[PDB]
Parts: C-alpha cells; structure tokens; sequence
C-alpha cells in the first residue's frame, strides 16, 4: 500500500511538471506567434506596398514632364482612426450640392468571432463596438428556440482591425473568453476605448435562476495579452433613480469618456403617479390617448411601467466602480427598449429601438448625458417593418396594443446627424430583402441592394471608422443563408463616398 | 485509504484542468496560425506582386512613347474560379483553325494530403474534387494487398487552393479527418460546393463485417474551422429503384446543385426480366450477342445483374436528407462500374469507366439528371489499356468474358464536350508510359509525355479551374516511383493554352 | 490490488510518453516558429524594401539627367550596431556651430517584456541594457507597497531589437525566465555582450530570510535557444576591499569587456578611521562640514558608513568566476547609491544617482576601472527634483540630513561626454511633467516635451545604438497612466539629429 | 475499493483522450506551420524580389536608350542545384589565364543543428552532406573527454537549404532525431539524394558494450514529414572481403547512386600474408621500409592490419538491403583512416585522411567504385599539421611510428579535380590560424584568412552547390571560441569567383 501511496505521488509530480510546462512555455509563445502572423506581419507588408507604389507614381510624373505628426506616436497599430467627418470644401457655390453615397460593394469580413455547426444552437443578440484600434464583440448562444431558449454560453471576442491585402478591412481575434455562470445573466453589452475593452452584465436572483429579477451587475475589464479582471457591483455600490424589479443592459453597447462608462438600460419599474404618455401620430381620424397610456404599462397596470434610462459607471480606474442611473419620463418616451449610446464629437447621441406601435426612427442628441438636455430628431427613415405584430400603416402610424422585437441602428456621419448611414429591411414572401443607404441633409436617400443570396436578415448594427483615408463601415447582422438553416451572425463592410454635384 | 481516494481525486482535478487548457486555448490558436501562414499571408504577398509589376509595365510604356465586380465580394479567397470556357474570338475567318493544346510543363503539387513510409500500407481509391475555392480529397489505406486487403483507415483532407509564388497552384490543407469504423464501409466519395464539402459512404452489415452486403448510407458535412456533422440515412430514408444486394458509391465523386447532391452508384441488383445487352463492336467476323448478355450477369445468372444508377441526395439543408436512385437498363449500358458526375454549365455529364470487354470512352451529356435524357458521345479516346485481362484489339473491340479494373476520366473544356483533356497510359515491359493530351473538335490530338522518372502510373483523375486568368488543371494519380515501392498517391498540375492557326 | 498496482503503472507509462512528446517535439518547434515570425521574416521584408526603393531612386535620377565589409559576417542579425559618435565634418568654419538635438517624436516600443493587470502587484527597479544585437531586461514584481513590499518574482527577458516596418525600432522577446527563490535576493542587475547575456544577483542570509544581510552572489548566463547556467559565488570565491554587512548590485547594470564583467555596487561597510566627507556647495552663508560627515553615516555612527565600490567578476569563461571589489573613499564621494557602468570607446564611465543632499549630476570618466583614475565631470544637468525629502535649493544645494530615492541616468554621445542625452522630470500638483533633452559642449540644451497623457513618471534609463545609419535611443521608465493605476514599466524610442548652424 | 478501481479507470480515459489530441491535432499542425514560416514564405518573398528588381533594370536600360525548362518541374524547392563546374569560355587566347578564387567574406550559417551549454558535454565527429535540395547533418555528444568519453547521444538533423534575405544561404531544420541505444555504436555517417536521407551505423557486441568489436550494421531512412524507418543488417545480410574484428564507417559520409549507397569504411582485419607497405617519401638520406611495414600493423603484429575498404549497400528500395565490401591492399595504401566518397559527374572520388607518418593529401579518382580502377592524385596541398604526434618535416615526410587524428577534406571544382577548394589549418602558440583557398590547375593557390576571433579550429569538411547561379560552399568545422570553452560545431559559407587574367 506504501508503494501505491508512492506511485500515486509520482504521478502527481509528473502531472504538475507537465501542466507547468504547458502554462509557462507553450501558451505564451503560441500567443506571441498569433500576434506576429495575424497583426504585425500584415502591417509590415502593407507599409511596404504603400511606399513602393507612391515612388512609382512620382516616376510616372517625372517621365511625362521631363520628356515633355505627434498623434499616432503612442499607438501600437495605426491601421484605423476615429471618424473624421467629410466637409463641403469648395461646394459652397450656387447650384452645387454636397452629398454622400454608399459604394457598390459589400465585402465579407470573415472570422469576426467563432461559430459552430450544431443545429441545436442559435446565435443571437450581438453587441459590437469599434474603439481607436481594437474591437469588442459578444454573442449569446441559446438552445433551440433563439428568443426564449436557455442560455448555453456568452462569448466575448477582443480583437483588432487590420489590413490583410483585401478590398476592405479584416478582423483579427486576439482574445476569446466565455462568461461563467451564463444562466443567471439577463443581458450583457460591450464598450471600447484605447486598447481597453469593457463588458457590463446585469444579473438576476437565484432560488436555479429566477427569471428576469434583478440583483446588481458585473463589470469585466479586457486588455491585450492580459487576464480578465472582474468586479461585482452590488449592495450600496449602485443607486437607481426609480425602483426597478427587472433591469436589462441595452444591446447596442456603450462608450467610455475619461474615467466613466455610459450605457443605455431599460427595465420594469414601480410607479405611483398618473401618466400622460407621449402620443405622436398622423391623421388617423380621446381613444388614442388611452391606447398610448396602456402601451407603456406592464399587463395594463397603472403601477408598473416599462421605461428607458441612462446608466453611468463611475470611476472605473479605482478598482471599485459604482453605478448611478437617470430615468426618462413616460411623457417623453415610448415603451422601454434596447438602445445604444453614441459619441458624436464633443456631443452624445442615443438610439432607441421601436418596441411598440411607433415604428419610426427615435434618435436624440445632447451636449451631456442627461434626460433634460436631450433633443429628438425629426427624421423617419428607417421604419422598422420586420419582427412586428402591429397592423398599422407607415403613413399614419396609429396607436394600438402590439409589439416589435427588432433592432436596426444608424451611424451619424456629421456633428448634427443631418447625414447618416443605415440598413433597411423589407419583408417578403421569400424571407427578406435589404439595402444600404445614406440619407443626406436635403432628405434624399441613396441606396444599394445587398446580400441577394441570403434567405433572410432580421437586424443590423453599424460602426464606422477611417481606413485608407476615407470612411469605411462594418455592419453586423443576424440571419440565415438558406430557409432551413439555424440563425447565425454575419459581418460585412462598405465604403462611404464623397460626392459634389453641379446642378 | 481516504488519502488515496483523496490523492486520486487531486490527480483528476489537475488532469481535467490541463485537458481544458489544451482544448480551450492552444488548439484554437494553432488552427488560426495555420490559416494565417498557409493561406492569408501568401494571398497578401501575391496581391502586392501583381500591383507593383503592373505599375512597372506602365512606366515602360510611358518612357518609349513620351521620349518617342459584385461577384467576388462574398468570397473569402479569390485565388481560383470555376472554369470559363475559351471562345474562338476572331477565329471565324477562312482557313483559321481554333484549337487548344497542353503546356510543356507538369508541375508537382506537394502535400495535397498526408502520407506514410510503412511498406505494409497501400494508398488507393482516391477521390478528388475542386469547388469554388476549396478542395476535397479522400484516400483509402489498405493492408498489404491494395485491392483485396483490409481497410485500415479512410482519410478526408479539406483544404484550399492557393498561390505560393511557384510556377503553378499549390494545395493548403485546413482540416484532416479519419472516418470511424472503416471496416464496415464498402466505399466513400466526395463532393464540394461553396466553402462546404460533403462525403457519402455506403456501409454494410455486421455479424466483424459481412463482405459487400448493403445497409444504408452515411453522409458527412465538412466546413472550415468547424466540427464534422454526421447523418445516418437508413430505414425509410432511402428508396432504390431496383432491389440491391450490394451498393457502391462511384469513385470519381459527385456534385452539389442547389440543395441536392448527385452521385453515381453501381451495384448488384435483382432481375426478373429477360435482357438484350448493349453490344456495339466492329467487323469481328449470334455468338457475340450471347457473350454481351453473359458479360453483365453475376456468375452467369439471368437473375442477378451488375448495373449503374444515378443517386440523388434530397434536401441536405434540412438536417434530415433522403436518397432516391434511378437505374440504367442493361440495353443502354455495360457491366456496372465506377463513374463520375460532372457539371457542364447548365447541363450535366456522366463518366463510366470500362470494366468489361468494351474499353472505349463511355461519356454522356444530359439537360437533367435522369436516365432517359442521356445522350452518349461518339469519341473513342482514351482507350483503357492497363489493368485488364481482355485479349481483344483496339480496332474491333470484340465481345468476350473478361474484366478491367482501371480508371481514367476526362475533363470537358466546352459546353458540348467537343473539346476535352485526358491522360493516356500505355503498358510496357518496364512499368508504364503516359502523356497529357487535349482533343479538339476536329478529332486532332495534341500530346506531351509526362513523368519520365516514374516506374508506373495506373490511374488518373482530372479537375480544372481558372488561375491567373487561364485554365489550369490538377491531375491526381496512383503509382510507384521505383519498382519495389508500395503504391502511393501523387498530384501534378498543368496549363491549357489557347491557340489559333492560320492555315 | 495487483490490478490497481497495475492500472497505476499503466498511467505512469502514458503520462511519461505524453510528457516526452511535449518536451521533445512541440516545445522545440514552437521556439523555432517564434524566431521565424518575430525576427527572420521581418528582416527579409526589410531588406527587400531597401533594395527596391534604392533602385527607384536611381530611376528618378536617370530620367531627369538623360531627358535633360568583413565586420558583420559573423553576425546573426545586423539590424543594429554599437554607437558611432557623430563628428563635425565641415563644421570647422568661422561662426559655424556643430550641435545635436532630439527629434520631435517619442514612439512606443510595446512588449519589451511581459506585464499583468493585478492591482496587488507593482513593477519596479528595471534594469535594461543593449548589447551588439540583443537586449537584456529585468523587472522586480513586489506585493502592494512597491518599495517595502515582499518580492513575489524577478523576471528576466532576453530578446532582440528588430525592424518591423514601424517608425522606430521594436522589441522581440526570445527567452523569458523567473529567478528561483526571489525572497532571498537583495538585488539583481543585467549586462550584455555578443549574443550572451549576464545577470548578477546579491543574496542574503536565512533563519525565512533575514533582511539586508549579505551571503555571496549568484551569476546567471543567458544564451539564445539555450538553457540558463547558474553559478554560486561564495566562500573564498569573492574578496571585498572593505568588510560589508550588506551588499546591493547597482540598478543600472554592468558591462562585459573581454572575459571580465564590471558592475557597480554599494553597501554598508565597517569603518575604523575618521573621515572628511566630500562637501561641495554654493554660497549658503563649520556646521556644514559636520552635516556632510553625518550624511554618509548609518544611524549617525562613526563606525558604519554607506559607500560605493567597483565590482569585477573575473574569468567568466572558466565556469568558476570570482569577484573582487575596490571601494571609493568618503572623501571623494557621497552617500552610497544605485549607479551604472558605461563603456565609452576605449574608456569607461560611471554614473552615481543622488541619494542625499547633493542632487546634481555625478558622473565620471576613467581610462581603466579603478578608483584612483576617475575624473569627475563639472556639469549639473539634470538635477533630480523628484522622490526627495530635501528642502534645499537648486542654486546653492546646502547640506542637510535628507534622502532621495530616484534614478535618472544619462547616455554619452561623445568620447569625452561633452555631449549627452537625458530625460528631465519636474514635479507638479498633477503628477509630473517631463522632457527629452540633448546638452551640447557649449552648455546649451535642446529640449522637447514628452508623454503629455501620463499622470506621472518617476525614473528613466537610456540606452542608445545605431539604427538605419543614425543614432536612436530607447528610454525605459517607471510610472502611471492614470492617478489610480498601479506602477508599471513603459518603453519609448527617439532619434538624435545631427545639425550645424551658420551664425 | 471499487470506487478506486473506478477513479483510476476515469483517469485512464482522460489521459488517453489528451494524448490522442496532442498527437492527432497539435503535433501535425505545428509541423505544417514550421514549414510554412521557415521554407515556403521565404521562397515566396525571394521570388518577388527577383522579379521586381529585374523589371527595374529594364526601365534603366529603356530611359538611357529611348532618351538617348522541364528539369525543375518535379522539385519542391528550387533554391539550390548540384554543382555545374565553371568553364573557360573565351579564355583560350594567348597569355589569358583562367582561374578561380574564393571571395573575401565568410558568412555565418546559424542553427545548422541544435546545441547546448553544459560544460560536461562535447560535440564531435560531424558528418555533413548536401543533396539536391536537402541536407543531412549528424553530431556525436560525448561526456567530458571528447575523444575517449562515453557517448551520451547521436543527433541527426534533416533540413533544407533556403534563401532568407541574407548575404549567403541559410539552414532550415525540418526533422531532428536521436539514435536509440547510442552506447553500442562504433560510428555513424550520412548520405543524401533527392528528398531522401540515409544513415549507416556500425554496431558492436554486448556482454554493457564490449569496446570496438563488430556485430553488423543499422540503416535508417529519413524522409520529410515522415517517420524514420530502421533496418537491421546482420547474419548473412552482409559479406566482407576480409575478416574484420572491428569496423567503423568513415566520418565524411557517402553517396547514393540509383538504388545503391556507397560509403567508405575502415577497420581491423586478419592477415595471413606477408606485406610490402606503400612507402613514398623524399630525400631522407632499408630501415624506412621496415618502419613503413610496422606503421600499418596493429601493436606491431604481422597478422592484424588496419586498412581501408569500399562499402556498398545493395538494393535499398527492396526493404531488405545487403552489404558487400572490397578491401584495399597494404601495398597501395597507408594505415586505415576516416574518409569520404565523392560523386564527380559520371566518375567517383575518394578522400582518405592522414592517420600515420604521411601527412600529404591522399585523394583518388575512378570510373567505378572498385579498388583496381583507382588512380591517385599527385598534389600535396593541404598538408595536415594539427592533432599529430609526428616529428617529421613537410618536405621529406620521412617514415616513423606516430599518429594523426585530424580531418580536412577537399571539394573538387572540376571533373578531373585539377581545381579544388580546401581549408588549411596551421598551429600556433595561441590556438590555431586558418584560411580558405582554391588551388588552380597551374599549381597556384589563392587564399584568404578566416575566423580571426576563434581561439582554435581543428577540422573542416566542405560541401558545394549552386546558389543564385554561382558556386557557393558550406564549411563545417569543430573548434572553440575562447580557450576555456568546450568543443562545439560551427558552420560558415563562402563563394567561389570565376576570373580570367590577361597577362
Ligand atoms: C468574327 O466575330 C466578330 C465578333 O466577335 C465579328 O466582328 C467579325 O466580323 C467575325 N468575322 C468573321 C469572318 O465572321
Ligand atoms: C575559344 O572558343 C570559342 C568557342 O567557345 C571559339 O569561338 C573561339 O574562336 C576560341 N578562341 C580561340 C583563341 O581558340
């Protein structure tokens, strides 16, 4: 028996030595190689190409004629920049119209994140954000039913945007992570800054979880070639404006400004006051105001409303972050829904998806992130026409009790959001049809048809950046190639052209 | 004893942690690196080379004179395209003949798939197909005897065709897989489409297997960076036209059209009717018709015939595929054999290898995959002269009872198969001799000798594609370098030149 | 029980086989790949770029006009060279002043060595040295308190300086190692030569260690793709000039000359003689001499002084090295401190950091490494203004009892150190401010502000080399990006410009 | 106890699964990556460089003026070719002398094979051969004493010669292997052909081994990405001409011609006849003939001689090789020694190292590998002056009883070996001095000094090939950098220039 208690001890020493070898020598070197081949070499080849071709241009000029700063110094990878809006330089003449249009191509961006073949799995609720160099992506994997199924796993993919010699920008994953205990999460969303990514997840109560109940938040910090740091925000670490029974983090993601993070949230809150719901519609014909009020109530109850709010995460650098919210009144909003926080130069913007009877674009601008300073846009495009149970029309948009569960955001191409890019989706008898469009400040829309070989697309989120000194955008969508396929997440890219037309 | 039940439990935790590390971190990163070095970097360097050289061409033009679309957007890798047939543009003049000829080079394409040195192993029955970007390859590994030996393993190698700076196209393996329980498989064949590969295997009964008996099929789906999905097709999931005792899948492979797969099959079927076998021969001299009838019977039995059939796999996207066959009558065919399904523009073609007394090319064209719509070609070349026990001549091809076990297919270079490329093999007293040839529509054959340093080549299969805007072909053959070597699978490439001769 | 003693034995055989596979096949190949992607490929691409661009230059010259040695042969990597000082070629004219200035850029050099996110860890006491091709880096990781905390680990990173297509030189790690039993080390420092690195560590006594006691040294030899060789230097293997109770190795590092190594050391030594401390100051007004004497005493004791010494490691190639020291008298120095040994052509230099009341630059030159041959410079810049408890002024620098714990070295750009480069740090109410400067031989200083987005920088060490045929320097600093961050080590690079001004 | 017999079984399943994963997925992919980064990418970049630079040359020609085959098709890697001797094209004029000289550079070729830092290990007896694309290298590792120490291991390194953008050719290892049971091996040598390497080892008897006794041979076959195949040649599988008590394989290596291998061997053989030893010397003055006879006897015994022989390995492709030898008479040779077999066009050559009193070059040519057809050269250079106990002079070379244990071979640069390259070594009071030289057919020697920073070099072997269309040579030597270093194996390269001088 001593030899046994001895032989087992021998196995322990051999197993520990092997485990140390894999963690100490091999894992580190494999990570270094991944970066060298996926990021660094492509960057070196790209710089070579640019310099050689530019010299050849000077030779072309010479033959015909003779016959026959400080800002990028702290950057690791300078392939992309934050968006620098186009200006009408020289388009201030009589009858000379400055506009923007999408290009004719819609290129694939493969391997944005991992996937699978199992028909029992569904990929949904993508959250995508592009920072100054890096991108954050997150995808929920649910069992069978996509919307009401169990969460099997949430996957976060930190990576970089690089130039690989293709017609558009390409993704390069550096770190993939799987959130522990996914079964107790209501929702997660991402945010990104300078070489740092953030994830904020809202969690629930347990008895096995108790569905859509609220019990604080988790915050995760992601860095290149570094371990993930988790923080628990509970107890007195958070303060909500209204009392919430159920809290969700808005799908579209958040932003980082200085030492604070901003996210959009929505949820089910307690109410002890009468309301006058916002009720804007066309020439439909008292009854409509009643419907507008019942449209924001949970189960028709005067005391429990579904509403939107701003969520601020304070002082992240201290290691002990706190959360403070500010809620929108029912008089200046519609039934609470998934939204997104934008940074627009020195100003901010907010997108709120349709979820009720009003299917018009709801997007606002503000000098600071607060409720009382928000000014709403008067544009209508896009109108959400999919994943809805509403029977009203796109002209009058009359109030009724119905629901919508889609998401189609926009990306501002100017400081006042007078110009913007979006993807439209129209239902048909054979899946869906869709297009890319840019709306100008005169109300005109330039549009090009996309993805003719996909059975259906149900959603879209857009993030733009500078690449090769012009604006490029990446769109992430959910859909199916063939009618019988499970739902998967796809990504494509396109360019925005500057044009000026002499009328 | 508790410390033992404790020390063992400690080993379990350490072993699980190590296993998770290798599967979670290392395997994924190694796969990403393989793609980066074998596919992505080569693509980037190739694009650089093309752009720089083209600019230099413009400079050459400048000096002398002054003194002294939407289709590839959804593609991951655009190195190759489906074949675009050459047209006689400007060869419509009097006495001006449009033709095609092979080039003078026959380049090696190394590492198409893995191999071994053991003299106890034989590599045979290759199945090769090139899709829109990817290729599928499969090789059987048998013990000692090559044809009648036990199957040790079947290996499937999914990979891509890339440009590595060599004189021709090169292979780049991405995924290698070994079919489980190979001992119960009669045969497997491959098919490929757009980034998806398929494998169909016919299986037998068990008591240890019972030789050449039939018990349904297995279908496997292969995708890049994805797990392999297997389906069992048995019970009422398949319906055969005739009752078969033994079913084999044709070696040459199949195609994918829309949501269906098409394969060629052959096997031993029950018969209750009299027959009049197809019996076409030259000026040999009642007795011949009798021999032609007994040539298609198993063991001379009127009731059991060996015949060919089309095999269709219906609705693969549903996850629950079914199989339906359609059998060729004995009056329009010869003893059943290994064949191949071709896609020729909007039309289809079928190749049937010689297996009996008739050794002439048997190839047909059809508007749809059915028996009654097939029209057979009247060309003879190539004539199979190897691996045969027949003693007839190449002129009269007189009926007798004999067998042939080779395979030499062709690849159409025009919609009506009036032009095509093939490899001829002629036996000698020192292994074999062979050549590459292209037959034109006037019946002329251009040919170039190949592989002068190989003792023998016994078979060949050809797949063609566009590369660097001209047609290139890859030939996969079985053979031996030196007389005493075991049989191995080799691959080489060549180009097809466009020529027009003013007579 | 036999089956158990048998099943365990089976596990042993399987575990040994697996461990051998990882050590024999995989580890070696991973190391070879790391070099190929991080060093060899970048070198090949860089050489291509240079040759192509130079040819294009000749074409530019041709168009306009016609219209419209043996020294690097033994080198593995020729990207960098030892510094070749600039000369005033053609600046010997009347009113024509030869000078040197820093460039305007300060580029990031990422991944010089590994790091971490834990807030409980602090990275301090960096030691950095650049050899003929390779570099040595070492960083101490302490728990919580940075200066008085426990040592958790010391990490040594041997690597190479390479060209990766960026604006400046970049680091490429080859070997990372962790010194065993870090808890018994007083301090470590690095040195580097031709493809060989060295580390010298001073160790203490144990009872758990006994704080700042002395018990000999360890020497480690580092080579590329090779195991680390350790030597113990104790007993009669070392001889110190004075009797030391506590010995530390100077932070800045040492040099290799022929078969010997030279390091700076300092420590607490026994004294039986009266002293007259060096006491140089300005127009402050007997009392000052008394303060100057008590400033070099430990706890005010006449018998125990803190002093500097040279440390020589003799005959390293024999495998049995020995150590001999030579101590500086209190009459020609100040309280002992961290320093650095320099090689300046055929001559040597020594830097001694401020640690007491005198905060002016203390740097000397010598024809050989000995105390009696050292001649001190009369320059003042830089003056250390951070990490000090002194209340004197930068003009008079009056004696008092105080302490300083910073480190800001210089790098000579000429044989007589009449020109040199340094980094200045000035404290403010919001962390610190800093700049890069080059002082010329007329006493003028050219300076450029750096790192505007870093809350604070507390130290700097500079190493220079030739790159792309001009002098480039890498500065390694300790600091924080945001006020609440833990301390981390950062590295940046800049260039030194040659200028000549016609007055 | 059942739970124990159960928990152990669980560990077995987990360990087997992990072992299969590492062998099935990871090992294969790592090997593919090594080739991609070390061989394939460098080849692609090199081809780019050549094509771009050649176009630029044509542009240079254009500006000034206008103003201001089938043989490599079967090759995997075409970087190098077998030597094509230079011809005096246009040097057939009066007073116009055709010659060859070495270049001035002697470049390092790093990582030819692995090494170590342990001072207890010595690397000796290198065997190096270059084939049509690949190279074979083998190094013995002995404990402490280098010549009489125990063999710890023999390491074989199969690799390729590639272009990495450096001034000369570089090595790229693909497969490293360690011969099992090295303790029973007398000696090993390598040979190489077309993508196949061979190793032949002579083994001894065991009681623990019995020193220098003979018991047959082992043959190993090495192929890229393939397992090593071993064969035992014993019993009646070999037949030696004379009866040998002890057999060694000549250090320099062998060749492959068709299906046979040729090696040089030497050993201790039985003798029953009187002898008349070859005794060629200068004007020294019966006694000398007696010394010449005793110089070839073992321990002075008439019945036991030390002699050379040819060793042929017959029919390697069959898998059952046999060995037949043919011995040189004492009347046409000197004491047996290490030699080398050369292929010189259609003819063969043999090199025999000095081992006795005659220290002049001994090299012969033959139309076939046999004793009776060998014709010896009359050149003297090089004369071996190191590792000898002889006291005779380089002029008369008088017979005595002494021994020499060096090795300095030559490489023919012409069909008749009238031109050749060699490395000379001259002893001094400070290690050794050496040079590279080329001897022409007029007896003139061009020489250049090498390795000025190496304490000593004791041996050299040379293999030449075509690279960038001119002859390049790699020399492998044994030596020490610093006096106190252990012996290690180094490799360097140089070029042979074609010159023609008008007198
Ligand atoms: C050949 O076809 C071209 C059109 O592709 C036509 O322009 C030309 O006239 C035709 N030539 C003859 C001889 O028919
Ligand atoms: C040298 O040989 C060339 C042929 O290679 C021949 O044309 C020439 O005339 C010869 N010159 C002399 C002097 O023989």
């Amino acid at each position: 028996l001593k030899i046994i208690q001895d032989e087992v001890n021998s196995l322990k020493e051999m197993l520990v030595s092997l485990d140390q070898l894999v963690k100490t020598e091999i894992k580190p070197k494999v990570s270094l190689i991944n970066t060298a081949v996926s990021v660094s070499i492509p960057a070196q080849i790209s710089n070579l190409q640019t310099k050689v071709l530019q010299k050849l241009v000077y030779l072309e000029e010479s033959i015909t004629k003779q016959c026959t700063d400080t800002t990028d110094d702290d950057k690791v990878d300078t392939t992309i920049k934050p968006v620098e809006y186009y200006k009408p330089d020289g388009c201030n003449k009589t009858n000379d119209h400055f506009t923007m249009q999408p290009g004719v191509n819609f290129y694939t961006v493969p391997n944005l994140g991992p996937s699978s073949s199992s028909a029992d799995e569904c990929y949904t609720n993508p959250s995508f954000s592009i920072g100054s160099s890096i991108y954050m992506f997150s995808q929920e994997i649910r069992k069978t039913d996509c919307t009401t199924g169990e969460i099997l796993s949430i996957q976060i993919v930190l990576g970089r945007i690089v130039d690989k010699g293709q017609q558009g920008p390409q993704a390069s994953p550096l770190l993939v992570w799987s959130v522990p205990n996914p079964k107790i999460i209501n929702s997660c969303a991402v945010a990104a800054g300078d070489e740092t990514g953030w994830v904020l997840c809202s969690v629930t109560l347990t008895a096995e979880p108790i569905p859509h109940m609220f019990d604080g938040f988790w915050l995760y910090k992601f860095e290149p070639d570094t371990e993930v740091v988790a923080y628990r925000i509970t107890g007195f670490a958070y303060l909500l404006d209204k009392v919430y029974d159920s809290v969700f983090i808005g799908k579209g993601g958040g932003i980082q400004r200085g030492n604070d993070l901003y996210f959009q949230m929505f949820g089910l809150s307690r109410n002890r006051q009468s309301i006058k719901a916002l009720c804007e519609h066309g020439s439909c014909l008292g009854g409509y105001q009643v419907l507008c009020d019942r449209a924001v109530m949970s189960f028709g109850s005067e005391e429990s409303l579904i509403s939107n709010a701003y969520l601020k995460v304070n002082d992240v650098a201290s290691g002990k972050p706190t959360i403070i919210s500010q809620t929108f009144p029912p008089s200046d909003s519609y039934k609470g829904s998934n939204g997104r926080i934008y940074t627009i130069g020195e100003r901010y913007g907010i997108y709120l998806a349709p979820s009720s009877w009003n299917r018009y674009l709801r997007f606002g601008l503000t000098p600071d992130i607060s409720v009382r300073s928000t000014t709403w846009l008067k544009e209508k495009d896009p109108i959400m026409k999919v994943l809805t149970t509403c029977t009203n029309t796109d002209k009058d948009m009359c109030p009724e009790i119905c629901n919508t569960r889609g998401y189609q955001d926009i990306f501002p191409l100017s400081e006042d959001s007078s110009f913007y890019t979006y993807i439209g989706i129209t239902p048909s008898n054979e899946g869906t049809k869709s297009f890319v469009a840019v709306k100008d400040d005169a109300g005109h829309v330039a549009s090009i048809t996309i993805l003719p070989n996909y059975y259906s697309i149900t959603s879209a989120t857009i993030s733009c950046f500078m690449y090769k000194e012009e604006i490029w955008c990446i769109a992430v969508t959910e859909g199916r190639k063939q009618k019988e396929n499970p739902q998967r997440i796809y990504a494509h890219s396109y360019r925005v052209q500057k044009m000026c037309f002499n009328i």
